[PDB]
């Protein structure tokens, strides 16, 4: 009685694993993972057994795998005894004799074959599942990994990795002291909200995304879903300037890798083009909302209407003249603002240009900072800056990381946009300055969920995350303002359906 | 064979537990903790046994404790059989008969007596220790808890709690003698190098981890600082900076501290709290004259305000200690045209602090309570660009004031404890002026680094197990935030480890 694990690499949506007798992809790291997971053993005087079908045995050239024993399921292959590293059985059931006798076999791996997978899961021989989720779906398959039965639950989901612009994930499925916890519970019974742990309660299972993954929430999309869960658990019900009240907490953070993937949420289709258009609108220094409306981007329409402007005391302002906001403090900080039609070339401090110059002239400098919080101009703005401050860091291996402090975070609408936007901005700065993308950390003050999003976000929490996509630039620009939407290629983005959520004005 | 736990409340330094036959303090929550930990059982048809000495039995009025069975060790008390809730034994060894027979006893607690504690530890009967550390040392004791033997290791240390301005901690000591996920993660980290982000944030090795036996119970929020030190020592890249002293640096970290039940002043090192207050009130008043700090015997800004340093950074025209428009000039006169430190700036610039107070007490649920010091127009005029760059403030529904701080650059040896204590004091001042209670303090850090001439010192600091945080109280309620004086601050129950000298990088 020992352990049996399926090892498979399947596509993310349709679970395709093969085409015309070979693999539909070439990922070296996935083969290295197969090797290390099938060689992983405890007793040096024992070997592991790798069960595979006959066509799979043909796929690997009919040659043995070093240090392991291959078990081929075939009804026609001659039961040869010459090779002690390869043995043939007439059916999968008889081949499980590695359990009964043969104490020199430590662990068993079901290594390939749609038929082998299917009748190993149907016969309930499988204890564990090592699944490599590959983000390739618009290709041809003829062999599929069967659907994982409900008796299995996921216990691990790795970060997204990238090979040849292909995103992939690693997941584990499993078939399914107290004294410290008791003392903490007693202290939390004695002290009420006086104990800070009671103010940061762990989210209940009903609001926790994929709860069976307890210790292996490595995929960095969990940094967003778990913040959603924390707000749902501990969020105080509070009113704000809009008619829609929120559930709010104060002081949170999220980390995202940008070396091996692009942090665009997969549990919901995100409008990446509107994000890019808003970001390039910021970079060019523009505050004219009509330039966004003309490009079919309407995210600033609510905060730039005649009624809203007259209500907040800017009735003199033109229709979509948002005032000195993001991109006017970026390029013309402390500049005397008049209208959106005037020429501001030369006035104010160009934070972006000085930032680029310092990033490529003094990388280890600790002052790479871009701010939008200008107390002298807050009254002239249609909306004070939400993503308030950002800092940039050049690693010793020439990667560019970004920190963002955001004073107020609409988790339903604003947060995915902010994640993708500052990811794109860090990538642009890295290309312009000759670096690679690093990490993205977002520090949040008032993180809140609007009450008219509760149905939506909870729905989003029911969807198990998929591996992040990749984002590449088609050309190397000479100035950061020259980026165009056609220059951006989004590779391997297979999200869940769109979740409509109304904005609070 | 069942579990045996000592339960004791002792002072933080000398381990005093009694005086003149009674307790040297009155902490209700600690008695409630004793009750809940001695009543905690699994079988409803069983009871717990509480072993105590005879003088201890006199201290509690010689009356039984509800739902439990008291075991009194005495050589003269009559072995009465009338009370089934109290039983007497002639020695501690015979009283351990609860193990051999009496299956109605689930757990055993050694509940008091210096002699009982001492010969229960000497006889090696004790499995666990529940210790309440009380921060009271300048009083008289006649009864002490014996030294914890080396066979015990701490596994839990709670946050600091406050009762009647007295700080205390809860700790657990234990006597000592799935893997699939870990193996898969290790294999992925072998395949991918620094390509796997986990390998860029490696868990600190035991040799640089403060009190390593506390694995799952690092609740004391001083661990938020020591663990950041450890993370920098583990993953910090060796980097040069504008000073001659290189650092080990990482990017993107955070620390949380409670301010409702304690004051986050580090205990693993004696911190100059007076200099912190003086610098903070110097900021609040709008002052940029370093001589005003030097006159009060505070020399933290001398290095960045010398004639040589000013001439070196291009401010040779500037007077000796004229630091320029820095912290407290952007607070009170933001975007104001700076001349010298002697001129009158009353009215010029934006008074961020005043508007912050007005908005905090007029619109508490507003999401724009922000104080910034990063002014790109004035960076060149500053003797040093702002480190604690931006701060935001939040009013909870229960009328508490919490603070978030983004800090672009963090000297963990010198600057970080000062920043923690300083923004704690500032949040408390704002809370008193606006009529709230102190809440939480979160610090978000960009370049968190350790200067290489601090490595020995901080390592020394990492060898010291943290003590409970002290309390900080104000003696009077001021009418304006600028009226705070050093005499107005009372620091109660601060018993730190000795000072660790560390030189500043200019
Ligand atoms: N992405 C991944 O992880 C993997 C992908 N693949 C891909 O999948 C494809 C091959 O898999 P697949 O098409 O399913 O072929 P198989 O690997 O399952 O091999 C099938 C053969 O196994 C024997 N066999 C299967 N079931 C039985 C049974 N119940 N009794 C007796 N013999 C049996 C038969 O051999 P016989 O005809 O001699 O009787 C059968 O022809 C290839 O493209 C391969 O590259 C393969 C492995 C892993
Ligand atoms: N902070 C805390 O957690 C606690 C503090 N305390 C404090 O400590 C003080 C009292 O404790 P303490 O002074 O140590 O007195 P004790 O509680 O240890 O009681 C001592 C008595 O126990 C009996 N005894 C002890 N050892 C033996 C033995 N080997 N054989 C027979 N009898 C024995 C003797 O009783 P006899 O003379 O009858 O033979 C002895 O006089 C009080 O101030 C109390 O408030 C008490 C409990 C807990
Ligand atoms: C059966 N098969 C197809 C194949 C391809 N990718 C997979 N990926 C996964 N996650 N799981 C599988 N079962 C799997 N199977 C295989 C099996 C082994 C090798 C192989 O060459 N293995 C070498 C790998 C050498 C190296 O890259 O280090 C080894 O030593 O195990 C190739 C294809
Ligand atoms: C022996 N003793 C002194 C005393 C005081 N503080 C301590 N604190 C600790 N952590 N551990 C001790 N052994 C301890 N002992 C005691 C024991 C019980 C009670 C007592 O009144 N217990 C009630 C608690 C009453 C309450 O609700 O406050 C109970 O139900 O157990 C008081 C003093
Ligand atoms: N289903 C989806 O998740 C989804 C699909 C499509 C879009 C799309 O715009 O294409 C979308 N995003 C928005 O509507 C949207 C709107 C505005 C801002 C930024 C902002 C400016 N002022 C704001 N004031 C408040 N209260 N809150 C905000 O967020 C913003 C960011 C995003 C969401
Ligand atoms: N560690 C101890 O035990 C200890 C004991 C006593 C004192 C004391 O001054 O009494 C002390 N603090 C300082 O020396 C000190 C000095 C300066 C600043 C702020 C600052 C301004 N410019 C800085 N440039 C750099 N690189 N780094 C800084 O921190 C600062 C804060 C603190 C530490
Ligand atoms: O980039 C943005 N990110 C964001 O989260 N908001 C949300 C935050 C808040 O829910 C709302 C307005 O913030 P406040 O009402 O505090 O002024 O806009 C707006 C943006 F433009
Ligand atoms: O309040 C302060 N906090 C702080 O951490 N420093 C340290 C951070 C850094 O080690 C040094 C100079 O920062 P920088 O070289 O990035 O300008 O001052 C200075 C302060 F005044």
């Amino acid at each position: 009685e020992k352990n049996v694990s399926i090892v498979v690499a399947a596509s993310v949506l349709s679970s395709g694993i093969g085409i015309n007798g070979q693999l539909p992809w070439s990922i070296s790291e996935d083969l290295k993972f197969f090797s290390k997971i099938t060689n992983n053993k405890c007793d040096s005087n024992k070997k592991n057994a790798l069960i595979m079908g006959r066509k799979t045995w043909d796929s690997i050239g009919r040659r043995p795998l070093k240090n392991r024993i291959i078990v081929v399921i075939s009804s026609s292959l001659p039961q040869d005894e010459a090779d002690p590293n390869v043995v043939v059985f007439r059916n999968l059931e008889d081949s499980i004799e590695n359990l009964m006798n043969d104490d020199s076999i430590e662990n068993i791996f079901v290594c390939g074959g749609e038929s082998i997978y299917r009748d190993a899961l149907k016969d309930n021989f499988v204890d564990r599942i090592y699944l490599t989720r590959v983000a390739l779906e618009d290709i041809e398959f003829d062999t599929y990994f069967p659907e994982i039965p409900e008796t299995f639950l996921p216990v691990y989901m790795s970060q997204t990795f990238c090979t040849k612009n292909i995103s992939y994930d690693f997941m584990i499925f499993e078939k399914q002291l107290k004294s410290i916890d008791d003392t903490v519970d007693l202290l939390g019974e004695i002290f009420g909200i006086r104990k800070m742990g009671n103010r940061h309660k762990f989210p209940k299972e009903e609001i926790y995304n994929t709860p069976s993954i307890r210790f292996g929430r490595e995929h960095y999309e969990f940094q967003y879903l778990d913040l959603l869960s924390r707000v749902l658990e501990n969020g105080a019900y509070r009113e704000n300037r809009t008619g829609i009240s929120t559930y709010s907490i104060f002081g949170q953070m999220m980390r995202f890798d940008m070396r091996e993937s692009f942090p665009l949420l997969t549990t919901k289709k995100v409008a990446i083009r509107s994000i890019f258009e808003e970001l390039i609108w910021f970079i060019k220094g523009d505050t004219n909302g009509n330039h966004l409306i003309e490009k079919k981007v309407y995210i600033w329409s609510g905060n730039g209407s005649k009624e809203y402007l007259e209500r907040i005391g800017l009735g003199h302002r033109e229709e979509n003249d948002l005032g000195p906001i993001y991109g006017f403090q970026w390029r013309h900080y402390n500049g005397e603002y008049k209208t959106m039609h005037d020429d501001y070339t030369g006035v104010g401090v160009d934070q972006l240009a000085k930032l680029i110059e310092t990033l490529k002239n003094n990388p280890k400098d600790r002052r790479h900072i871009l701010t939008a919080w200008n107390p002298s101009a807050l009254s002239q703005m249609a909306l004070p800056p939400c993503h308030v401050l950002s800092q940039y860091y050049v690693t010793n291996d020439n990667c560019l990381s970004c920190n963002l402090y955001q004073r107020s975070c609409d988790l339903g609408l604003g947060s995915p946009f902010n994640i993708a936007s500052y990811a794109i901005l860090t990538m642009m700065l890295a290309q312009v300055c000759g670096y690679e993308p690093g990490e993205l950390a977002i520090f949040i003050g008032d993180a809140h969920i609007y009450e008219n999003h509760l149905t939506q976000l909870k729905e989003q929490l029911s969807r198990t995350p998929r591996p992040f996509p990749q984002l590449k630039f088609k050309r190397k620009v000479e100035n950061i303002e020259d980026f165009k939407w056609e220059d951006i290629e989004l590779i391997g983005y297979y999200p869940y359906p769109t979740i409509k959520m109304d904005m609070a004005v």
